[PDB]
């Protein structure tokens, strides 16, 4: 279903790029799909056999790259689909990678640390033949973290008889992790505002911006925008939104939170906060915030998605026709995958970059990805979302051609 | 013959460097020479067996590096000779490489795309055991191109079960190629002009220059020089050459250039190539073809700087005559080194898995060329020889020094 | 020979034609799959560094890894090495070995080189060609002016490069390094076996057969003994000076006119030795043995064999009779593969079943194509590689 | 204890002494001894293991690879609190000798871990075994160095080590290690290999003294695995086993002991004598009258102030090092026929070799086949050392060492090492 | 004993870090210790069998790294002891490495160059299974040098059938050596002086410095300080001290020093080295001679900053005394860390196939040493210990965290 929805998107994107159908037949399923059974000694002395997966979508451009999930709903179809999505993000950030993804069907919340360790190592031993720094490079995802990565890195290094940091990203700093990982995703959101705002004549300092969500993501964009000399006209959280044409007191609002709306009167609803006057609207979380109902009322010259599919297909169509600049999530949120790439480059070198160097390299990537997608949207007269998808599978498509596969 | 005159260059470069005879017995032949026989299914259903070669001259300094030719006149001695030539180029740009070279005896012009892919894959399968990113890294050459490189990279990567972009350079950008490849050689030439002028006290802005040839090479050069300030006097082509004590209008000709690098043939008065060569100027760049400057022409060149672009435009005797007179001759084994340099840069990017901007490549290119210019200059001065021999000396030196440190001789 | 490479190519051509292959098969076989030339610097006892040219030709590996010796000689050259590798392919085919042919050599003169120098050249050769050689690829052996000490040095060097003992890289090793029992008699044994099978075919018994034996050295004495002990009459013996012919039988153990008359004297079996052209088209019509066995190389001319085969005499070619050598070298490699070593007796016995099967299949091929055994040997020789190359999809 | 560590060192010095002489008697100048006296490679490792009580304990292990001129190294691993470097090195040299004696294409390797398995769980033992493989895997494998069981290790430990090695490699690697369970590429014959080999040596020795085995009177010191399997072979052969011992004392009975009863009544540990009242001491048992004395327990049991009192006409050493240099000289002086340990016990490595061969092929032999090949190796090994002792006029132990290093010495030479 | 002393340093650094005993039991002994016997053919025809070692302390953080010594007093415990010290150095410079170290028992002063080549290759062949670019990377140490490194590099490369520069550091530049290696150590000392000065609120142009020893280390320091604007008020050589509270004429003293670092005998106003240590100043840089500052003279030091160059110049009791009196002691293991740091950079360059200029190297080096000083300074403050114990803590800390993340203890 997700799988089928993901298939249709690749078909359309390839169709628009000018490819005949054989390229779709190549791209529509992974090159390789591995299913494994992994026995694990449970604390209570039993043995439990877990089912795991690793999908390697297409390696024409380079080795595959993507997270491993530990979750009871993990399944084969989903893992294939998320691997295809990873290909798109690799194309977007122009990474020398194809997409990969894995998962294990388990519930880490009812498991001890030891059991999780043992399952992590069993996963690495089950898939080692098809995975490695030149082949397929995993990462954190749902219910996995830098610890799980450390354990998988250790197991892999033992199988091989040499330290292999480059096998897997999201590692602890002392195991060859990258600086700049914690705010990588939000930093690229900000760089996408800076480049969208140039296209629409506004100067950043004069920009009036509305931001939904005031957790980690929202507040980072908040402070960045305030510190840039712009006016965060509007904020929002679970409770509702604050609007104020002069610019909100972000230093004060940051100083008390968890998050903040509750301690104020004149709290409007997230619905009306969306239709307010601003240059830039950034919705967080929450699918289908902007729909066919809302779309005509959105006042912003620029919408920057910061998650999770907040604009419907119909709404995206409307805003495109109405000439608003929609920066999609798949481009705006690509910093995460970018610094995970950078961690792997650093492991290739055995040389580690400072926070600042990581940030400079990040922005050059984001700025270039923005421009390619825009110039693509212009030259094919499509929205930047379809344009993002085209620039997503395009690399793999051209790579596969060049290599004599289709 | 190319081989024999190639061995003669090596013998003399080593002699001038002060090495005894054993160093030359090591350098005169390659360390390894593989000849292979490659069966390929042709479109008409028959099977043709091709002869393939790969020569790896000396890897004391690093893996061997060099292009693969497809041509009916390819042979073993040529391939050996050219691998020795690669070694000198590597030395000259201070690349961590030794010289390698390959060839298949075939006529790509009478073969289909498919036959060419099948041949390309067969070659890699035939030589896989002795090549790769840490051993021997090929590149395009006569009648091979980025598409041949793509098919060769693919085949190699399948043999090894992981993507191996560093096997082979001149790849397409999406398979790990480098920015900067297109104008690498021409950029290299212009930096040699800037530095050549710095040693004759002339300012770039005030230098007056003639450039024989108006194909891609010559044009780039005129453009650059114009934009810098300099007056681009002479400009030749197949048919003949304009002149004008003061700057020709470059923008005019650039636009109304023929596709195939032809102007002049539509203009007023127009001297022949031979006269253009004898005119007055600071810099002469004989782009284009061979033996343009002979024992005859030699005393008549007025340039204080002669920058060779294409190969062979000046005879051994001409080069003596020009060194006599105090004219700075920049040999093309140096001036064209940008090509080998950016092919190296692509390998480095493949090693790190990390790709440079065209501006980074440009900035790195110039710093290698400046450095290479200076060291060939100072060894000319130090040993009281000309830039060509000095270039040959610095080309083979690194390999010689590495072979000694490694205990080979 | 002199155009050894041109001359071996002609044979391959004719044998592939008679097998019925189109010419694309001959294009594939006329030249080695790989030919590698190396330059090998070597420190000499006197402090100087001498640089040698070395070669390795790997003819065709359709059937299996390539197999063949390395020689150290002043007249080694590239074409000769290639010619010899093709000949190896043929021998492998004849004995039905799961091998293709290979050869190497070095241009040098061991007679004026010290032991230390030969050790250092040997290790040098190995380090130069290691990338394309070893137990699953190309397995060398002793040849002109290389022996078991040279094999030992080479094996040691290859093992170091690899970080594990690699006895299967190279054959003719000393026993203590994984050599095979049965090696010293393997060639001569195989000749006696060929006599035994030939005899069987003319409807005559071994103990009743009457044998003339030209040459009386290491080669011809082993056979002169064997035949005596088998109860047969050694009717003719010969050497340098003349030759002794007794229709009663010669006094072989105690024995411990001209040759040209002797070869035409009446008997069942005639066996020449070493030197060539002893049978020309002068002697060919006058020869009266019904069975000629080439112990050593080139005794019968290209014509002398036409005449003979025209008129009923069963000729056993040297390339078959002498295959025991190649066969025991293979068995050494099998033992290396297993890590398990066979007795003298097991080796003798397996050598015999190899030679018996080869004799039959070459006889039968000579019969079904109506050609002599030599051409039949050449044919069975390349046929394996040819078949293997075809099944593998190469031509 | 200093005592035990002093004994470990002296075992190493004493083996260096005899090896030196062996090599001299074999015609080699001093430099061959300099090659052989110590191993090509000695690896010492620290292995962290998560214990049952939640703590982590860091164990010391060792692997000594004496000489691989002739083939990959071969030899077991012990888990014991008295493991030490010196003894691990010495044992690795013994293994070279056993291999030369049995004419196998191997040199000698040995390992151990300083631990006490009596007080560890199965889980902990598994984790330590896997950690040992993970620590040494760079220098070990089917073509390099092939371990096996030894003191306090068994076919279960072998199975865990094979499994881990195979995961490191990503393919089943049976030939890495011998003594495995049958279903993992184990060999028929393994369980009884050592004792069957000892018993072939007893059958050959008894011919040399014109004794019929039926009529032979035997004292076996030690009723562990070795000694109990042997007491059974002897009892089945019709010999009279008049003496047995475990740790606490020995039973002697010139009528013949009831071996089936003793074998039914013995422990896991191999104790049985507690059930009886007249228990003499091993010391005393060693001196009792008999035809055949078999020290099958611990080392240094026949010494200088002792060897004159041994009444046996045959001493067959099942256990390692039960007889000193000086004892050996006295025994040789008195006409005792001595079957040294490195000969007597070569049956275990002989069958572990066969296991490895069957692993290399991927093809398994019947029990009869192994039994026939074992017999023919051991009969051949016995005669060759007996004739070496006769022709060179030396004791059986010197002859055993000569025949034991000969091949490695020759091989090292041919390879250009010395 | 070196081994016991270094164990008790580890036990204390780990205890102050807050780790329980199981971390000490992991760290107290190397993960792998290999001892090898290496038969070498001598010039005279004999074979001699040498004992070699290689200790790999801990590789939680990355591969192990450290020199190989050739020396008569080499033994197992020393090699292990020294591998632990490398771990500390690596943690201090924040290198992605653990510590290793090797030695062979031999006397290279009585051995020919051929013999040393043979031993070197022999050591490499003996240990190749546990060594390489991703595993364990050697370096020069006592009586080994870049010629030894080049031989080892050659041998290892032949074993692998590919050029393997990254196996071993300290190589000649033509085999993938690094620039900046000659002054690495000295540059780091000067950077540490600059940092200490800032923490004590003294501007460098106002600092007064006594430097013991006028060899290459001392004279380099002296020039740097003089050119920085500081006043060098005390120098010394073997023959004695010159002291002048207004500042010495360093340019003069640099030109008159001889090729053995001698001067002071050109002057009649000389004092003793022992007197010089007690003269007033801001910064004292003792001689790379052990136990210059013992307990008998430690209360008489008037420097507020003591920078140890090399060689453990202040005893354990002296250094507590100095900490009590608020003297800032910069320990040798920090100040000398640029050596290990340029070795690491050589390895990085090897990994890339891409080589840095001397200035890029100078700049990355400075940045590392600035961060190390700061991180050790902050950790000495937060635990109220001196810079020595905090150097040690920062030392094993990275391997301790790495080992816990990886699940070892």
């Amino acid at each position: 279903n997700l799988f089928l929805s993901t298939q249709t998107i690749i078909k359309e994107a390839l169709r628009k790029l000018g490819y005949p159908g054989d390229m779709y037949e190549l791209m529509k399923e992974p090159q390789r799909m591995l299913t494994v059974r992994i026995p694990v000694k449970m604390d209570n002395g039993s043995v439990k056999v877990f089912t795991g997966y690793r999908s390697q979508h297409n390696d024409a451009v380079g080795p595959t790259k993507g997270g491993v999930r530990f979750h009871p709903e993990v399944n084969e179809e989903k893992v294939k689909a998320l691997s295809i999505w990873m290909t798109l993000k690799c194309g977007i950030a122009n990474l020398p990678y194809g997409g990969g993804k894995g998962g294990i069907i388990c519930d880490p919340r009812t498991m001890s640390f030891g059991e999780l360790e043992r399952l992590s190592r069993g996963y690495v031993r089950a898939i080692s033949q098809i995975v490695g720094p030149t082949k397929d490079i995993p990462a954190p995802d749902v219910y996995t973290n830098s610890q799980i990565m450390a354990w998988m890195m250790d197991e892999y290094s033992r199988l091989r008889e040499f330290d292999s940091p480059g096998f897997i990203t999201g590692k602890p700093l002392v195991l060859g992790g990258s600086q700049g990982r914690e705010t990588a995703t939000a930093q690229g959101v900000t760089i996408c505002i800076e480049e969208a705002v140039k296209k629409k004549g506004i100067k950043l300092q004069n920009a009036r911006i509305i931001i939904q969500g005031f957790g980690n993501a929202g507040s980072f964009l908040a402070k960045f925008m305030h510190d840039a000399g712009a006016k965060v006209i509007g904020i929002s959280d679970a409770n509702g939104g604050l609007y104020n044409p002069d610019g909100l007191d972000i230093p004060y609002l940051l100083d008390k939170r968890d998050m903040v709306t509750n301690l104020f009167t004149d709290v409007i609803t997230n619905e009306e906060l969306l239709e307010k006057d601003c240059d830039i609207l950034v919705p967080a979380a929450i699918s289908n915030q902007i729909t066919a109902k809302n779309a005509h009322n959105i006042q912003a010259s620029i919408v920057v998605e910061r998650a999770n599919g907040p604009t419907t297909i119909d709404a995206t169509k409307i805003l495109n026709e109405r000439g608003v600049l929609l920066v999609p999530d798949i481009l705006a949120s690509a910093g995460g995958v970018t610094v995970s790439y950078f961690e792997w480059v650093q492991n290739n070198q055995g040389y580690y970059w400072s926070e600042e160097e990581v940030a400079e390299k990040l922005r050059s990537v984001m700025v270039s990805s923005f421009e390619t997608i825009y110039q693509t949207a212009a030259t094919h007269k499509v929205d930047m979302r379809l344009a993002a998808y085209m620039t997503g599978i395009r690399k793999s498509a051209e790579a596969s051609r060049f290599r004599g596969w289709v």
